[PDB]
Parts: C-alpha cells; sequence; structure tokens
C-alpha cells in the first residue's frame, strides 16, 4: 500500500531508489513517507538503523526491508539485482512478517527519557573513570569499573556485542545481553567478566557511584547525559517487523558474514 | 510423600543424612529410593549431578533439593543449618516447583544412544586432531578444528561454559549454548569464535571429517565413542524440577558464587 | 643527598610526608624539588605516575620510591609503617637500583611531539569510527577498525593492558605490547586479534585512513591531537630507576595484587 | 657440505626431494643423514618439527631450512618453485644464520627426563581433574584448576599459544609464555587468567596437588607420565639455527599467515 524508500545517498543507492519507485508506479502502490506501511532501506546497516529510528513511533504498522548496495548487511540482506523481484512481490503482498526483539533504555535525572535500540545501547564516562553499580531486579550485583558497558538486542549480538566477546543469540530469543568493556579486576575490584543474558521482564539498572555524567549511545546516536541518577535496561514490549519473501536463516546470515560468502 | 537422600559419603554428609531421616520419621514421610517424589542431595554440585542422573527416568515425578556441606553450590543451594527447617517445610508440602531446561545429546553410529545433561555435553578427540563439521538445522555452518566443543544448558552456563568464555544465561531461557575449546584460526581455517546461543527446536549436528572416534562427556560422565557418524544437540523437552521454599534468585546465586558471599 | 616527596594530598599522605621530612632532617639530606636525586611518592600508582612525569627530564639522575597509603600499588610498593626504616636506609644510601623499560610515542602532524610512558599510550578516535593502518618496521601489517589500540610497557602490562587481554611481562624484558580494543572482524575486515609483543628497535606506526583527529593518552594524560599524520611507538632508550632496599619480586607483586595478600 | 632432506612422504614432497638431491649432485655436496650440517624439511610445520627433533642433539652444528608444499608454514617458509634457487644458494654457502629460542622441560619422578620444544610443552591430566601449584622462582604463585597449561617458545606463540589467547612474541625475545586452558575462577579458586611472559633464567615449576599422573606434550609428541613430582620450565640455553637467504620478516610471516596472502 503506502511505502517509502530511504537511500544511503551515493549514486548507486539513489538510482536504485528511483528505479524501484518507477517500478512501483506500475502497481497499486503509493509513495508516502509520513505513514508508510513498507519501509525500504537502500544502503548498509547504518542506513537501515536510521530508517528504523526514523519510524520508531509506528513500528507496529510497518514492515521493513533492507537492500545492501555494498557488502552483505545483517539487516539489509537483499541484493540490488533482486530489486525488480522485490518490487513485484511487495506489490502483490501476502508476505509473511518476522519480528525481532528490541531493547528499551530509560535514563532518569534529577525527568525521564526513553530510547529504543535495534542493535545496542552503551554507557561510557564523560572523560574520567567509569564506575557504576549494577543492579539486577533490585539486587546489587557488582560495582563495575572499566571503560563501559554494552547492552545488546539479539540481532545486535553480531555487532558491537560480538567485538566485546558476547555470544551470538538467535533473534527468536526475547532477551538482552550485557557485555563488559575492559573491566579492572584485582584484589579489591571484582566484576563477573562473563557476558550476561537476561530474559524478558528482568530490569538491569546502572547507578552512578561518583560522577553522574555519562556518554550514552543508542545504535548510531551518542549523547552526553548530565546529572544521571539511573540507567535502566529491559527487553522492550515493542518489536521490529520485517517483510520476509524467502528463507534466509539467521545462522546462514551469520555464516555468510563471518565465515565465508 | 516418598523421598530419598543421597550423600557425598564423608562423615559430615552421612550424619546430616541420618539426622534428616530421623527428623522425617516424625511426619507422614516414607523413605523410598525406587520411586521417590523428593530427592535430597547432600554434598556438592557433583553429588547433585549424580542424583539427577540416578533418577533421570522419573524427572517429571521428582522435585530435587540440594544441600551443600562444603562451599555454596549452584544446585546444592541450601546450608546444613537449615536442614531441620527443610524437613519441616518438606513434610508439610505445598511447595512451589521451578523448572530448568535440559540438553539432549544423540550419538549415532553405523544404532543410536541418547543422553540428558543438566550442565553440558562436550566432544573431544580420542587423541589426534579434532575436526568436525558443524551443521545447524541442516545448514553447514563451519568446519571446527581445535581441542573440542561444549554445549551447555542455561544452568550449566556458570560451569565449564563460563571457563570457556560463554555467556551466563538465566535458566528461564529455554536454550543451549555452544562454546569453542582452543580453535585454530588462520588463512585457511575459520571458525566463528563467539559462543552461539540456540533456541528450542534448533538442532546442532557435529559430523566427523576424518577420524570417527570421540571422547564425549555428559556432565561428569566421559565415554569414548567409536565409529561415530553424528552427534546431535537440541534443547530437551524434559525439564528438571526443584522444590523451592524461599527466594534465592539466580543472579544473586551468581553474585554469591563469583563476586562475594 | 637531594630528595623530594610528593603527596596524594589527603591527610594521611601529607602527614606521612611531613614526618619523613622531619626524620630526614636528622641526616645529611637536603630537600630539593628542582634537582632531587631521590623522589618519594606517597599515595597510589596515580601519584607515582605524576611523580615520574614531573621529573621525566632527569630520569637518569633520579631513583624513585613509592609508598602506598591505600591498597598495594605496583609502583608504590612500600607500606607506611616502613617509612622510618625507609628514611634510615635512604639516608645511609648504598642502595641498589633497578631499571624498568619505558615507551616512546612520537606524534607527527602537518611538527612533532614526543612523549614518554611508564604504563602505556593509547589511541582512540575523536568521536566517529577509529580506523588506522598498522605499519611494523615499514611493513603494512593490518588495517585496524575498532575502539582503539593500547601500547604498554612491561610494568604497564598489569594495568590497562591486562584488562584488554594482554600478557603480563616481566619488566626485565625490553619490549612493548600492543593490544586491541574491540576490533571488528568479519569477511571484509581482519585484524590479528592477539596481543603483539615487540622488541627494542622495532617501530610500530599508526597511520590514519580517513579521519586525522585522535584522542591520545599517555599514562593518565589524555589529549585531543588534530591533523595527525602518524603515531610512532618504540621502546625508549631511557629507563626509570627505582631504589631497591629489599627483595619484592615482580611475580610476588603480581601474586599479592591479583591472587591474594 | 653434508646435508639431508626429510619428506612429508606424499608424492609431491618425495619428488621435490629427489629433484633437489639430483640438483645437489652437481656441487660439492654430500648426502649424510647421520651428521648433516644442513637439514631441509619438505612438507609442512609438522614435518619441520620432526626434523628438528630428529636432530635435536646436534642443534649447534645444523642450519635448518623448511619448504612448504602445502600452505605457507611458519617454519617451512620457502615455496617449491624456489627449490632450484635454494639448491644453488645452499651449495655456494656464505649464508647467514638466524637463531630462535627454545624451551626446556624437566620432568622429575620418584629420576629425571628433559625435553626440548620448538613450539610448546603442555600439561593435562590423565583423565580426572587437573590441579597443580604454580611456583615461579620458588615463590608459590597460584593453584591452577582447569584443563591444563601451555608453555610456548616465541616462535611457538603463533601456534597452540595463539589459540589460547596468548600474545604473539617476536622470536628475538628470549622468553617463554604460559597460557591457561579453561581455568575455573570463583570465590574459592583464583588464577591470574592473563598469559605470563618469562625471561631467561626464570624457572616455572608445576607441582601436583593430588593426582600425580599427567599427559605431557612436547610439540607433536604426547606421553603419559606417571608418579610426577615436578614439571620445570625454563628458556633453554640451546637455540635452533635457520639458514637465511632473503628477508622474510617475522611480522610479515604473521601477516601472510593470519591476515592475508
Ligand atoms: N557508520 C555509522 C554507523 C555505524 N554502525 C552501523 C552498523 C552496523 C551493524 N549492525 C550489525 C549487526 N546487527 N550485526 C552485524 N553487523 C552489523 N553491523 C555492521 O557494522 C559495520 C558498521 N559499524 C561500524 O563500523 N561501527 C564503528 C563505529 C564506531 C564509532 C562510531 C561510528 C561507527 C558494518 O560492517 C555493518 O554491516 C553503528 C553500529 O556500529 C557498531 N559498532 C560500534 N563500535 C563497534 C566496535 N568497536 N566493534 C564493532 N561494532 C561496533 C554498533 O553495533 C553500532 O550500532
Ligand atoms: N568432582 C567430579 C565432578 C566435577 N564436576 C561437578 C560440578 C559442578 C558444577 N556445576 C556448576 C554449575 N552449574 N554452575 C556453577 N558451578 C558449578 N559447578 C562447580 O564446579 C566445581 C566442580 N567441577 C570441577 O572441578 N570440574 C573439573 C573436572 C575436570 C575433569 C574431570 C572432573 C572434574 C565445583 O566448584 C562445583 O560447585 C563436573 C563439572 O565440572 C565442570 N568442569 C569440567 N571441566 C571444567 C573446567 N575446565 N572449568 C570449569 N568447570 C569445569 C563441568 O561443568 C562438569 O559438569
Ligand atoms: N586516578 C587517575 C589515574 C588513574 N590511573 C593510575 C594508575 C594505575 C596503575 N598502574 C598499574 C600497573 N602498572 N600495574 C597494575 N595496576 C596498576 N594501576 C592501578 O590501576 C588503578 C587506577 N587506574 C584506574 O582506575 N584507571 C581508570 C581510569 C579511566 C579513565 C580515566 C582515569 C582512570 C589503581 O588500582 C592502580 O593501583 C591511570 C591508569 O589507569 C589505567 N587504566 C585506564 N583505563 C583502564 C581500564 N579500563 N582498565 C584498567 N586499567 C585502566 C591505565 O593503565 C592508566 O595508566
Ligand atoms: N599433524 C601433526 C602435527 C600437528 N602440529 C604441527 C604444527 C604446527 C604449527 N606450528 C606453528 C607455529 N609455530 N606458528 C604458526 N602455525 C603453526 N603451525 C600450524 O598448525 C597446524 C598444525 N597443527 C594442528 O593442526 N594441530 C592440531 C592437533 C591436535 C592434536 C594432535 C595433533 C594435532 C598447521 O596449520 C601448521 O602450519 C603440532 C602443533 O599443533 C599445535 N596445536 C595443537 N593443538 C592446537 C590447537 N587446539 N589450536 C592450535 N594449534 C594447536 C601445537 O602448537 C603443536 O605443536
Amino acid at each position: 500500500m503506502k511505502y517509502m524508500i530511504t537511500s544511503k545517498g551515493d549514486e548507486k543507492s539513489d538510482l536504485l531508489r528511483l528505479n524501484m519507485i518507477a517500478g512501483f508506479g506500475e502497481y497499486d502502490m503509493e509513495y508516502d513517507d509520513v505513514e508508510p506501511e513498507i519501509v525500504i532501506s537502500i544502503g548498509g546497516d547504518g542506513t537501515f538503523l536510521s530508517a528504523f529510528h526514523q519510524y520508531e513511533e509506528r513500528l507496529d504498522e510497518i514492515a521493513f526491508i533492507g537492500i545492501h548496495t555494498g557488502h552483505l548487511g545483517f539487516y539489509a540482506d537483499w541484493r540490488p539485482a533482486e530489486a525488480d523481484k522485490l518490487v513485484k512481490l511487495l506489490a502483490k503482498g501476502e508476505y509473511q512478517k518476522v519480528s525481532y526483539p528490541l531493547l528499551k533504555t530509560t535514563v532518569k535525572y534529577g525527568k525521564e527519557a526513553t530510547y529504543l535500540a535495534l542493535n545496542e545501547s552503551t554507557v561510557k564516562s564523560s572523560g574520567g573513570p567509569f564506575v557504576v553499580d549494577v543492579v539486577i531486579n533490585d539486587i546489587h550485583f557488582e560495582r563495575f569499573r572499566g571503560d563501559g558497558l554494552c547492552m545488546s538486542t539479539p540481532s545486535g549480538t553480531t555487532a558491537y556485542n560480538k567485538s566485546l566477546g558476547g555470544a551470538l543469540m538467535h533473534p527468536s530469543i526475547e532477551a538482552m545481553q550485557l557485555t563488559e568493556m575492559a573491566s579492572i579486576n584485582n584484589r579489591v575490584y571484582r566484576t563477573i567478566g562473563s557476558p550476561l543474558v537476561f530474559p524478558k521482564h528482568h530490569v538491569v539498572s546502572l547507578q552512578p557511584v561518583n560522577d553522574k555524567d555519562f556518554q550514552i549511545s543508542v545504535d548510531h546516536l551518542s549523547i552526553l547525559h548530565r546529572d544521571v541518577q539511573e540507567i535502566r535496561y529491559e527487553v522492550s514490549a515493542k518489536k521490529i517487523h520485517f517483510a520476509r519473501f524467502r528463507s534466509f536463516p539467521f545462522w546462514r546470515r551469520v555464516h555468510d558474514s563471518f565465515i565465508e560468502d
């Protein structure tokens, strides 16, 4: 029905976008970037991430599709050569939807801000040492000293989380994963070390010890937050929906990206 | 109703066992180690593991309880001082049950053997190099060369899995986790490296490349298997049930064991 | 002969400093913080690091001593109770000196700046992605994409380097060690992963790929450098000298700090 | 002068060997596999390792050369196409020698056995738990519980040591590196975790706690030792010598093997 297309903005992606719009013009399809029902991202995973955040207030009404004009992306998992086939199948419709879990981040001050992540949310200090108390379902778990912390969605586990030693999780698992960035461990300072995987309805709370200023990232976006009293992580009730047109299993996607393609 | 008690076999555990039996004699409780409904393990996690495997054919009819006479165990999570309180609460009954997921291992030859794991199942070679093809839901994922592989239950993630870099997973997540033991990675040999977390109904199959003899462990038990054609891992449909009498959250149990107690 | 004493600045360290000065007044010892021959640091390792950098232009004329008024430090390895014994032994003299290797960092622009490190020097980006070409003795070794890189002295290996997975090296080895911070590794991006240990006279050069702005740290000090053409690492020809009065072996120091004391 | 050639034993390596012998027949070169001065290994690193151990009692009289008929090896670093060039340059002589450090392993019982390693020596248990006390220069450093331990030469650091998280060390550094295999770390059990790098004249001693039977490997060779009282590691005074005919820097060799070739 209603659809829009975002572009990475290079020549290859802009022209693929115009060609798909022309191809869409031959069906009962209406270009609408205010209330689209299909969002096509042409570029890479960064382009797809921006498309998700552009429309994160209408996630239940939108099915996303990614086309990678560079190397294979984990979200942009369609090749440009299949664009005409994609146009045809999209126009007809009757496609199945698959849903991936998302991460909710709440930042409290001394007022509240909430953010939704498709990959992950990270916390680092403003410049000095990073020290937070990690509280799991109101239980004090550890005092973390180090570079920072990363809380990843399942589909995010192949991104920053992977570089930090985290496990790769199949996205059908409604969970979030917390990994450490360079923790100090000696006689007096102790962290768990291992990645931690949390189910739905578990709340991980980060509470400042001394400094209350933190650089908080949500996917690409990174903002300095001041006078922070708490950072709360939990699996969101909201999910992102993908239009699926053929089988591209997650573990094959992992294989193609990290082992060989 | 019917109950039995296993002991580590040292003086401390044998006498605690006899005292609980005497205390149980004052209620409508019958000692039966053929068809018990409550299985009390007195000792450590190894003692608890043997109790589980002693009765793994009646898991749906049994609630397990562990008493640790040494350091705190992840399964034997009751102190000996609470034994009298445990007797009293057990006798009355009306206790809630909590269930943890289990791992099913199938070993095929050229005939079939199946095993149930509460912690993990590992595969190593008989002596020479270990090389297996890793197949996920019939998709060839990687050729693994190294010391071996470990497939862990959620409650097993704090055991061997943790020492191999795996993530700690809350046991409410029905999953299994595959970690690598010292993989070779160079130009010609590529593994994923990261731990992999699999949901229910995903089948991980290990298939020999040259040598077909493997040392396979299931919890404590380790057996040399010969003429192996395939090793299949999946989350079991069977679950282990614990009698719960108070709140001892998993993440607090993790905290008490690895951070401080 | 000539000596000075730096203090962490809390009450405990200031008063210990005044007491040692009073005790030194009973010997042929002259307080001189312009050209001291003995530099006593009272506080922690951060205090010792500042003392080293305060006098890094007279390293060949100075023997350093650290007193830890908090937990045991790797550089401040004397307890406050031994201060009177230290005064007496220092005044007499005839102490042996031990030398630790240092790291030289050269930053080139489009002009040159050089820095000396006792712990390590790290490179991170100004905000966006960090991408550098790593060149070893003029040989292009890898293109590094990730959070950053850390080059550690031997005595620094128990500090940031340790938290990044680096090896602990005995300080008698004239070397530097390069560790990765969260590198991306997929089909198209490849780093070595492993820590790299370099002997004297090997030059590791970091060369920008796109962005030329970098946040460069040397021990505690962190500075944003702009218009960087190259960052060069090599083991310095200069060494830091410690006054030794009893045996405190490095591996015992490692044991006391990380295993138990 | 005197020379011999070992072969992997496949058709490619046997015929290359015969062709080099025929080519050597045109110079003042004598085939002697009793007291050779040049040892040519044709095959892979395993073939080279066997050549080293075949002649480990005449290391000071022998210069080794490796030809890799498969993928590039770290010791067999010459291609078969250069065999004729190698024959010519070898016959003339006047080649430079480069030396790599070696590892000495002493096994004491209740009698003594000593072994020389070019890659590494590892210790594992006979079947049950592996527990040893790690003693560094007579100082008790840690009690290690886990799968085992690996002590690597510098040139060995790119082999098993690399798969265990160890650092890659340039072979001009006279050192040995100790890495852990899956150590248990909790409240009651503590190891250092990090790889440890030891200079010449440091002695690392492994002492049994309960079981005295250990599976000890030296390069390819693996032997069950019984009634072990101590395992002692130190950098050997003996070195292996390579004939060098052109520049093939170690870090380029690392690059070609792990990054790209
Ligand atoms: N260019 C602006 C936006 C950059 N990123 C977009 C992305 C992405 C992504 N998501 C992936 C996924 N779920 N599974 C596997 N692949 C996934 N990709 C892949 O990652 C690559 C791109 N990303 C990248 O170079 N970032 C470095 C960076 C650092 C600082 C600022 C900006 C960029 C590409 O190949 C794509 O295919 C944003 C995402 O970087 C991830 N990120 C951040 N820091 C690191 C790190 N140190 N190591 C690994 N990933 C990191 C993080 O997770 C974030 O959401
Ligand atoms: N004694 C015969 C039986 C030994 N093990 C019993 C157990 C256990 C256990 N389960 C735990 C859990 N889910 N979460 C946290 N804690 C858990 N425990 C804790 O682990 C300790 C005991 N186990 C141990 O020293 N094993 C070494 C070993 C090697 C070879 C043969 C026999 C023993 C104790 O403190 C207990 O509290 C069996 C279990 O060893 C685990 N295991 C095996 N190898 C390693 C390793 N290299 N690193 C870490 N764990 C290992 C594995 O996972 C197995 O199921
Ligand atoms: N307070 C201002 C100055 C802080 N640091 C002083 C120091 C130190 C030190 N040197 C040590 C050594 N050679 N071997 C073992 N112990 C050694 N110490 C020990 O490290 C602790 C102190 N340092 C620390 O919390 N820093 C966190 C930090 C981050 C950002 C800004 C400021 C501080 C103390 O216990 C002492 O005993 C400076 C040194 O931090 C090291 N550092 C930096 N980031 C990390 C990290 N993520 N993980 C581990 N170390 C880190 C680095 O290496 C630097 O030179
Ligand atoms: N085939 C009989 C003999 C096998 N090995 C010969 C070798 C070698 C070698 N030395 C290398 C070096 N210094 N730097 C880089 N490359 C180096 N190679 C490379 O390693 C590959 C070969 N080796 C291998 O598959 N071994 C697995 C194995 C396990 C159990 C029994 C037999 C073999 C090849 O590509 C070659 O190019 C012996 C050496 O295996 C090393 N080894 C042992 N276990 C592991 C492991 N889990 N992970 C990584 N290496 C391991 C160890 O270190 C030993 O000395």
